[PDB]
């Protein structure tokens, strides 16, 4: 039985871990983390911390989580999973993620950064201190799923507003979280284990994500060769070595379209490959199964 | 007055965090307080009430600066636990505050501390524990290297004990079983006894009580003080099921296995939600 816990850090990384909490996601534990008290007081999250109270620059935020690193990692002691969200651009997601990451690492937590690059048209400061908080969560991440939010708008509707492009953001956040989690806490017909997981994610390093979804005939296929050719995966599932394949549907999913997406995964990815399955029940979805991609090793 | 009234107060992140927990596990009949010490952090808490008066001398200051409004926290209990759970921090500063009131005030104080796992290193943890101790009636130490499994299992194994040095006696006095005790008797071992050790034990289906028993008794948290404790108090866990006889079996085994002058309160609790499991707990004191 994994004790998983999900922190979310920064307005960004708590936004998403609200999401997650509204949409269900089950299994784990809720951090949120922020220099925000009141925001924090609307989080329905189990765990709300406040820091750098005495104090958008990535430093300060560096520092108000070292300040408090004792007690972030007594939040974390235990936890045999640490997810760390953020939001990349800001100040206190920036500079705080890799400081939560390292503490988690250090504990011997199996460390997944799951986090979003702005949108270009946020400006080019919140871009190139994305990056540099980037490269530092790299380094203290057994895996860090980096999601471009440019390439979410090559997706959804062509009339999103401003607002339907952040919510956008935090459900894919929300997306690589649970497509991970869920083979852990609800497995299907192939349940692949935490040990399994932690096999493929141990310094697996930087990985990309890509998700998709169908109902009806050939839904396994058509989804998960959306997710195959992806944006968010630009167009890396060729070159990558390591690859951790989720298929989540109802109770009725079958093991022969199970098999089929399987197959078509297989196909597609580099021929030296390692490449894990499993399956999530899901008895919310419907007709409509939702096949998600990690890709590592390029 | 008649039904006691118990204050359970952790202070600094690792005892807020701890109250948390309490509160996240359905500790009942108790009052929870959350006290921060914190400047640059706060914990928030689901605890009735939270006070954020925001280095262990920074933590007492800032207990000491606020000690008025913790005394009217604390005024009308019979019964005050105090910890900062695991790890240092300005909260090991702040509990011997916390203490000294609610005694100065006439509860019966006590502290909860934990020694650390020698593989965390050290960095004043010794300062903190002689402090509290002078503050407490009674101090419970749990010394995290006897609970030797991964990392992981280590640190949760802890965070239960912790847990049990509240519950295990808070309900024993708060949730009634077949045997109940009279405060007075708890009052009566626990003040100005000064450290204890408790032992935990678990067993269910055949023979469970007096298993669990053994295993409380042989307990490594209790460091072999069991055969001179001169305060035993022990309680068990279990169903309305759970037969006389064999609760009587496994007092028998604590008298037994305690030193013939030892003071002993015992009682038992009923918890359905355990199934066909006992939990036994043993706080022992004195030597």
């Amino acid at each position: 039985l994994a004790v998983i816990k999900v922190v979310g850090i920064g307005g960004g990384g708590v936004n998403a871990v609200n999401r997650m909490i509204e949409q269900g996601l089950k299994g784990v534990e809720f951090i949120a983390i922020n220099t925000d008290a009141q925001a924090l007081l609307m989080s329905d999250a189990d765990v709300k911390l406040d820091v750098g109270r005495d104090s958008a620059d990535p430093e300060v935020g560096r520092k108000a989580a070292e300040d408090a690193k004792d007690e972030i990692e007594e939040l974390l002691r235990g936890a045999d999973m640490v997810f760390v969200t953020a939001g990349e651009g800001g100040g206190t997601g920036t500079g705080g993620a890799p400081v939560v990451a390292s503490i988690a690492r250090k504990l011997g937590a199996l460390t997944v950064g799951v986090v979003t690059r702005p949108f270009s048209f946020e400006g080019k400061r919140r871009s190139n201190q994305a990056e540099n908080g980037i490269a530092a969560l790299r380094e203290s991440c057994d895996t860090l799923i980096v999601i471009p939010n440019d390439r979410l708008l090559q997706m959804g509707d062509a009339a999103v507003s401003l607002m339907d492009a952040f919510r956008s953001a935090d459900e894919v956040l929300l997306n690589g979280v649970q497509g991970i989690t869920d083979l852990i806490t609800t497995p299907g017909l192939i349940n692949v284990d935490f040990a399994d997981v932690k096999g493929i994610m141990s310094g697996a390093g930087t990985a990309l994500m890509g998700i998709g979804s169908a109902r009806g005939e050939g839904r396994s296929l058509k989804a998960a060769e959306i997710a195959i050719n992806s944006p968010l995966l630009e167009a890396s599932m060729e070159g990558a070595q390591g690859v951790l394949m989720s298929i989540a549907g109802g109770s009725d999913l079958g093991l022969f379209e199970i098999n089929e997406a399987a197959s078509l995964v297989q196909d597609a990815a580099h021929p030296d490959a390692n490449i894990i399955f499993g399956t999530v029940i899901d008895d919310s979805l419907g007709d409509e199964v939702r096949v998600t991609v990690i890709a590592a090793g390029f």
